[PDB]
């Protein structure tokens, strides 16, 4: 075909990625009809060969690889940078980003925008070792902390500028999405820790914090998190801006955790006064051998429990609060999608279910 | 002329009523050309005279007073009750509303919906004397108190059922409006108590709790609860729903505080660590001739203290938390109006010193 835009989804596999995967192949798509290439550090998993993805490994942190692999791709218009190391090494991450830029800003003519996927971390600091208050707004002035998202933005706005392409950066809430190889994937874990109760005849217990069960948390759907920066990179009122992304509104963990014990059938042991925080990552230290049980007695999309799951993601939730963010900057520019963060909630579980990543029921 | 439909506004001098008033003239407003007639208790005052609305000065709690005022507007094809006695007494607050049909749905051939506005107070209790847990949405059942909204939704469908016509419940958040007549009107009120510092050359020192400085608190404009209303009123997909109406995000009244301070031009103490909830109600207790000299000084609509500010409701607000409502409903159907809140708060202070109800800066 000739398509009328061309997307480089740098992080495909991811818990974006593989939503912008997807939003990107529908028909009513604005910037469509969108040809996709797809790049991830390891080889296209099972689930990701069925769809039209041109998928592309590559180690993005190797500089000759990614030239190699990705000046070639003479025909892209917009990049989406969705992807981290997996560590908050702000020269590792930076090299990523540098060496998707050096290889495709020289060879891609009709280049347009770059989009930035960073986070709200930008406004209350990083996950080893202060905050703004909150409600969280795109105009609060960095922290003083190295923050990685300090340096992508600095390099795209180095590297826009000087190339006359547009920008965006998005700051998503807290991700409920469905990808199985995400680094952090609250829904996953979720669920994975509930299959793990049910199948050991357990109840749903939680593990967090009083404040985190009781106080407002917000969160953002991966496809609205997909629509917003594809709005923001072809809506021309949305471009050169930092923008939030949530769902809208707000929920509670304490009611959440109702919705997951229904979902799974199971009983629910809420919050208990005055008793405090455990670590769900300790709790399931040693359960490698009972998630492979599972995988196999359901025929799941194998995957390894480190992989699916990231009790210690779960952990930090659990003791968070304060954190909500505001969406009116993008509702002032024209964005009006939004989820209900509870029915969002119970749509990821019906999705891990339905492509087979975790037990139906 | 001839107009598209007709509004009954009971309570035109509140704090929506006199929003409606402007909204619904407005051009572009659905269901547009309108009428409105317009009920308050007092005399047409002088601000609402200079509108182009009929007023009925009408106690509608007098039965035959309120039959021999209205029973002639057989043109009316929409009320709006958004009027309440100006306390919780169930039976007189209920005489209100029955009144206002009793007279209207027997001589108004072409009425079609009736609208009617109660509040989150239904989620949470009454202000004499348990509460669901937020976000609040539209299905949680009553509680068990003597609340009014009780007998206005019972006396609503009833009467909409047997008589085929619509219905629509709202129940606005906190209103951020403009009415120097309303019994409610925290901006108006956090107004005056800042002119009144200021003019007695004092600090806008916070009186209220911890929580209310720090937790976080929604609200909605007038404007926007005005929209809400004319649109359940005249969308099809809207009918015969129950519907919470606020400006669609968060704040926390310690920001708030610091735009009050720097819109007046003085200084702010904020909440003090361990200091605890003052009364703004004691604190007022005999100003009524300060304000009596300022309104002369600057000229301004002459005002009694008591009817502009309610310091008794500030002091509810600020011993307040929890109270988050959800507009999940509303945008899912439809509605996809919102407000950034903090400028909501600045436009009704602009507002208020545009119509001269309190000192320009
Ligand atoms: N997951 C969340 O809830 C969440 C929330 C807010 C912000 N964010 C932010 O979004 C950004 C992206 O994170 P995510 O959670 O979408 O990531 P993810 O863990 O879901 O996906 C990571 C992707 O990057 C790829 N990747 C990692 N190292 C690579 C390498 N060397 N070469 C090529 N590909 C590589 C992975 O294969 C994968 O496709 C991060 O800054 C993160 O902090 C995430
Ligand atoms: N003000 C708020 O912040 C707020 C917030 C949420 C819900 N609400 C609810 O909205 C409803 C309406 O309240 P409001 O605050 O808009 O009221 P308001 O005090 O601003 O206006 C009251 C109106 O009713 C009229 N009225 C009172 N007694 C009357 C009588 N006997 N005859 C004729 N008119 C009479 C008044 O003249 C006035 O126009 C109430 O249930 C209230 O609890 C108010
Ligand atoms: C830990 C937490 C709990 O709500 C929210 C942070 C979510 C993410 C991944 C922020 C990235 O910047
Ligand atoms: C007191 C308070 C503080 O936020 C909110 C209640 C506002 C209103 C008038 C509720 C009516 O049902």
């Amino acid at each position: 075909k000739s398509y009328k835009s061309v997307a480089l989804v740098v992080g495909v596999t991811g818990i974006v990625g593989s939503s912008l995967a997807e939003v990107l192949k529908l028909p009513d798509t604005p910037g469509g009809p969108w040809k996709v290439y797809g790049v991830a550090r390891r080889p296209c998993p099972v689930w990701l060969a069925k769809k039209p993805v041109e998928y592309i490994q590559c180690d993005v942190s190797d500089n000759q690889e990614t030239i190699s692999k990705l000046s070639p791709l003479k025909d892209i218009t917009h990049i989406f940078y969705v992807s981290w190391i997996g560590s908050e090494d702000c020269q590792t991450n930076a090299t990523m980003f540098k060496n998707i830029l050096n290889s495709v800003i020289p060879n891609a003519s009709n280049l347009q925008h770059v989009c930035l996927q960073t986070g709200i971390k930008h406004y209350f600091g990083i996950f080893e070792e202060v905050p703004h208050d909150s409600p969280f707004t795109e105009d609060l002035p960095r922290l003083n902390v190295p923050n990685f998202y300090h340096d992508l933005e600095d390099i795209l706005y180095e590297e826009t500028g000087k190339n006359n392409l547009t920008w965006s950066v998005h700051r998503p809430a807290l991700v409920f999405g469905f990808s199985p190889c995400s680094m952090m994937n609250i829904v996953s874990t979720l669920c994975v820790y509930a299959t793990i109760c049910k199948h050991e005849n357990k109840a749903l217990v939680y593990p967090g914090s009083k404040n985190s069960w009781n106080c407002y948390a917000d969160a953002v759907d991966a496809d609205l998190v997909a629509e917003h920066e594809i709005w923001a990179a072809v809506d021309p009122k949305a471009k050169n801006q930092v923008l939030n992304c949530n769902n809208g509104d707000v929920f509670k963990w304490k009611h959440i955790w109702k919705k997951l014990a229904e979902e799974f059938g199971i009983e629910m042991v809420g919050y208990v006064e005055g008793k405090e925080q455990v670590s769900l990552a300790e709790l399931m230290k040693d359960k490698d051998q009972v998630w492979d049980e599972i995988v196999k007695k359901n025929n799941l999309v194998p995957t390894k429990l480190k992989e699916i799951a990231a009790f210690w993601f779960a952990d930090i939730a659990f003791c968070s609060e304060n954190l909500i963010s505001s969406m009116n900057k993008s509702k002032e520019l024209g964005f009006l999608g939004f989820r209900n963060s509870m029915k969002s909630f119970v749509s990821c579980i019906d999705k891990m279910r339905d492509y087979r990543f975790i037990p139906a029921s």
